[PDB]
């Protein structure tokens, strides 16, 4: 048992920890060994849920936090009913108001370089990209940040609090140096 596994369980709420475990077992990874990945999946889930909380009610379809098959099922219903092209890789949300999928990224590095890697990867110019960093930076496709800024600020504050919490336990260095 890691310091990291225990920290994750006292830092994140039980719903999120549970969903992260579901996700790792969907891909055959073990939360007890891949413990930095565990912390990151938890962090990304919380950010995604905080993000969907920022819109008006009914604004977002949440695709993250579902098992692989149901996630693609919801993407299919979105595509077959809005006419949007079906992405090749699973996004995180769908914006009913702007009518585009969103890929949310959380990075230990500089937002620029993770954004490039995502934009490279998806190869689908239709999926809007929004990166957050553990230093309070963000980067969104076409400089369009989707949410108004109080909702993005909460995410950035929470990310930095996780960073401090990890650091107070000397977990932070090992966490950064695993991307
Ligand atoms: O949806 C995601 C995903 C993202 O949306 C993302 O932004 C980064 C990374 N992702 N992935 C996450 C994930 C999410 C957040 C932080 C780290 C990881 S690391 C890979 C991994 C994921 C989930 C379970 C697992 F066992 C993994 F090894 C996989 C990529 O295949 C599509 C689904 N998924
Ligand atoms: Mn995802
Ligand atoms: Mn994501």
């Amino acid at each position: 048992g890691s310091h990291m596994e225990d920290f994750v369980r006292q830092c994140f709420n039980p719903m999120i920890v549970e969903l992260a475990e579901k996700a790792m077992k969907e891909y055959g990874e073990d939360p007890k060994i891949e413990t930095n990945k565990f912390a990151a999946i938890c962090t990304h889930l919380e950010v995604c849920f905080m993000y969907s909380d920022g819109g008006s009610k009914h604004r977002f379809e949440i695709i993250e936090g579902r098992d692989r098959i149901m996630a693609w099922t919801v993407v299919n219903s979105i595509c077959n009913t809005t006419g949007v092209e079906k992405p090749k890789f699973l996004p995180d949300l769908y914006d009913y108001k702007e009518n585009r999928f969103i890929e949310i990224g959380v990075t230990r590095r500089e937002v620029h370089i993770y954004y490039l890697e995502k934009a490279n990867k998806i190869k689908s110019e239709k999926t809007h990209i929004h990166i957050f960093s553990f230093t309070g930076e963000e980067m969104a496709t076409k400089a369009d940040y989707t949410l108004d800024e109080e909702s993005r600020a909460r995410i950035k504050t929470r990310l930095f609090t996780i960073r401090q919490e990890m650091a107070s336990r000397s977990l932070w260095d090992s966490f950064r140096q695993s991307e």
